[PDB]
DNA sequence: TTGCTGGAAAAATAG
DNA sequence: AACTATTTTTCCAGC
């Protein structure tokens, strides 16, 4: 690498050339301290793969840096993250070089495989704030960032002592950690009239601020009757939260119904459901 | 000040002059982070006042200085609190100076107050982590002290260029803090039958691990029938716990009989009762 | 017995 | 000021 400023704007494509990422980032992705075990390197959105960049528009083996920077605007290495390297027995081998104090990762792009290289060897290490805090003042109020963007660029050099700088950023990602699925550990009731109302107490973990409480009858995907219960604002918890039994859809069922209760979180469903029966009025 | 360090050994009298501690400070006052907005003062045993220091065998103006040291032995600053001074329109003045890396707070001692003086203007801080690694040393921020003396002392100047240097600290304070009042905000049953045995989901606050139920007939400290109920401990948490209701001492009761619920926890007992009718096999 | 994570408690900050 | 709610960091425990 020629090591050009990191700070500078640069083009994704130029003299015929561009740098493509063709698989992005997952949009999230939980940083890893250095107190603690690595993380991991950063997947794609479909979890089965890695980031993916290509670079057409030219065919000999070239140096491909990757740094963590901000999350948007004109690209600068984040201030409270560091790229680093992942070893595994079958990741992609790569170097982790200092640049103007920020950490950067090469990896080879190669023609050999039409230049193209799906980016498994990269994690990301979280600074800690109050480290940080006391050199940079102007991040702390000014500016805590959880998000960063991965940094592509190649340093391709001309036919002369120039060298051409392609530079893309990936889309943001979220580098905290992930919610947790939703779950029920134990409801207070089981079993109510048709007309419903009465109140269940339920404890489990995970219930985040758009987590709704639903009450069916069956596994039907596509609408086997189901019914938002309404629950209480005034003590809602991410571990317990009550709820009031909906009526049931036939207030004159002749026979008791077996029904399913699980809840959705902003990030997914209780996949263990707990059963409720409906008795007749 | 003159700046004597702070670790040298000092006596309280000497060449006919003392400085005592007339009012100790609380045995406990909650220590807050430099973050926190909240700034209270160190108060006195009653919380009416404030920890009061007085210099006996002598009457001139000389500064007092404070600075909030170890629990006991040798006087050293405290590695893990600084004194901070806690303005008011009400409290009195001071300047907030360091010394060997340690903040010292200086109050002025005065005759026209009879060398006697309320420090109402002294708060503890609570150094992060990351901050006492800084000042004492990382092995030593592991060795955790959470209780801290405040510490007095005068450099008064004898007639020639000698300083006398009076010094006397305070009995031991608590700086953690200070454990929460347990309370019942809602129950899934209110009613069970004489022999019991059937769940109730309590919902409410600081349900710490020394905790239990008590279901009771009345308000009769000394004996009113009283009886643990059994708690669940597979879902123990601090907002909410899972009990058996206790069967009631009198199997053959004729009507229904109406008691009290409420819990202890080991720092206090839930002052806010639960009403749970008992009712005949 | 150490390394990779998912889960969390504890530490610090926000509102 | 005194609390309550969120975030950040540091710990744990299960392969």
């Amino acid at each position: 690498k020629k090591s050009p400023m990191l700070c500078g704007q640069y083009p994704v494509k130029s003299e015929g050339k561009e740098l493509k990422i063709v698989v992005q980032p997952e949009t999230q992705h939980r940083a890893r301290y250095l107190t603690e075990g690595s993380r991991g390197s950063v997947k794609d959105r479909t979890q089965q793969g890695f980031p993916t960049v290509k670079l057409e528009g030219h065919n000999e083996p070239v140096v491909l840096q990757v740094f963590v920077g901000n999350d948007s605007g004109r690209v600068k290495p984040h201030g409270f993250y560091q790229a680093c390297r992942v070893t595994g027995r079958n990741t992609t081998p790569c170097k982790e070089v200092d640049i103007e104090g920020t950490t950067v990762i090469e990896v080879g792009l190669d023609p050999s495989n039409n230049m193209t290289l799906a980016v498994d060897c990269v994690g990301i290490l979280k600074l800690r704030n109050a480290d940080v805090e006391a050199r940079i003042g102007i991040a702390g109020s000014k500016k805590k960032s959880t998000r960063a963007r991965l940094v592509f660029r190649v340093n391709i050099m001309r036919k002369d002592g120039s060298t051409l700088t392609l530079q893309t950023p990936s889309s943001p990602i979220l580098c905290t950690q992930p919610a947790g699925v939703p779950e029920i550990l134990k409801k207070s009731l089981h079993s109510c009239s048709v007309k419903g109302e009465e109140e269940v107490f339920l404890i489990g973990k995970n219930f985040l601020k758009g987590t709704k409480v639903i009450f069916q009858e069956n596994v039907s995907d596509e609408n086997s009757w189901k019914s938002e219960a309404e629950i209480d604002m005034e003590l809602f918890h991410q571990n317990h939260l009550i709820v009031k039994v909906p009526p049931y859809h036939d207030q004159h069922i002749t026979l008791p119904v077996s029904v399913g209760i699980y809840v959705v979180t902003n990030a997914g469903r209780s996949h263990d459901v707990q059963p409720f029966t409906y008795t007749p009025d």
